């Protein structure tokens, strides 16, 4: 059924995983505030947190 591929995330049937990226540390949020998603270093293990956002407004 629909969800099906993704069932913990549907806004109405679709995933809402659309990012291209991932984040290679779970500090790239925390990295962020020490450094800056537009550093480099994020650029390339926090590639989501800084070219991404699990969420794209």
């Amino acid at each position: 059924g629909s969800c099906a591929s993704c069932p913990n995330n549907c806004e109405n049937g679709l995933c809402t995983n659309s990012c291209d990226f991932e984040d290679l540390l779970s500090n790239c949020e925390s990295l962020k505030t020490s450094a800056g998603c537009k550093h480099e270093l994020l650029k390339t293990k926090c590639q989501a947190t800084c070219l991404c956002e699990d969420k794209i407004h």
